[PDB]
């Protein structure tokens, strides 16, 4: 019905080998080697990001889709990729990250990247039941993908319901992941939330073509329905492909080391 639902149907109908070739074609991918060697060798000093999510956030902060500052609350922090990146920025003074944890959910990693003394991560916290607290910058990177777009719709709306109780607290910088932004219920909800709190949808090139995630960021603007559709166009055009040239590889940036005031 929507262009994103046609992509989802086409995606579900792919073969296992076509799936692999399509999921990384033309996407931007960072180096994870220094992160994976230090992640055994005890090197919490290397400055190598703990996850790919770190490079996804730098992509938006550098293009000023979001400008972290003050107290940052990181819902669904996982290993802490967004938390340790935000701790390097000058405007940021405190980073509080929450994540579910338990079996099958990522546990926060303790690292000594630049500004690590400002990061406090607490695992074992289901965000759907945690009360909101005052903050200046709101992150939320939650959304478990599924072959059913109907499942993703219910998971996306539940997230968008939860984050609004945090946005009513006044933060004006925010970066919230929309797992399934092409379903009609999600589009209507986003227009309502965009009216009340602002922002807009953006697609990060480091995302994989195997999912339609887009981020509701405070520094974006414009028609939400169209921004989703033009992303749905690129993804479908990447499925119809003969010359599979693969991904554009890039280097991550070093987070640094040491304490901040
Ligand atoms: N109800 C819930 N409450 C809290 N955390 C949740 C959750 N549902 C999923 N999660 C957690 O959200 C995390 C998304 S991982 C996001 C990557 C992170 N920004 C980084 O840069 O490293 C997952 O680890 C998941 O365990």
């Amino acid at each position: 019905r929507t262009l994103g639902e046609q992509w989802k149907e086409k995606l579900n109908g792919l073969s296992k080998e076509d799936f692999l070739k399509y999921r990384k074609e033309a996407i931007t991918e960072v180096d994870r080697s220094a992160a994976r060697k230090a992640r055994r060798d005890g090197n919490k000093t290397g400055g190598h990001p703990v996850s790919r999510g770190s490079a996804k956030l730098r992509w938006m902060v550098e293009r000023q889709f979001v400008k972290p500052i003050g107290k940052v609350v990181d819902l669904g922090c996982g290993r802490g990729g967004w938390s340790y990146y935000a701790a390097t920025l000058k405007g940021v003074q405190e980073v509080r990250g929450y994540t579910k944890g338990g079996p099958g959910h990522e546990e926060p990693m303790l690292m000594q990247s630049y500004g690590w003394n400002l990061v406090t991560m607490k695992s074992g916290v289901d965000v759907y039941y945690k009360p909101s607290e005052p903050c200046d910058t709101l992150f939320c990177d939650i959304g478990e993908s599924s072959s059913s777009a109907e499942v993703e719709e219910q998971r996306t709306l539940r997230i968008l319901e939860m984050v609004s109780d945090w946005l009513q607290r006044g933060p004006r910088e925010f970066c919230i992941k929309v797992l399934c932004p092409y379903m009609p219920r999600v589009m209507e909800r986003l227009e309502v939330l965009q009216r009340r709190y602002g922002g807009g949808l953006v697609r990060v090139p480091l995302s994989r073509n195997s999912n339609h995630e887009m981020y509701w960021v405070s520094g974006a603007a414009g028609n939400i329905v169209h921004a989703v559709n033009m992303t749905s166009q690129v993804l479908i055009g990447r499925m119809e492909k003969r010359t599979w040239h693969g991904p554009k590889y890039e280097e991550d940036v070093n987070l640094g080391s040491g304490t901040r005031a």
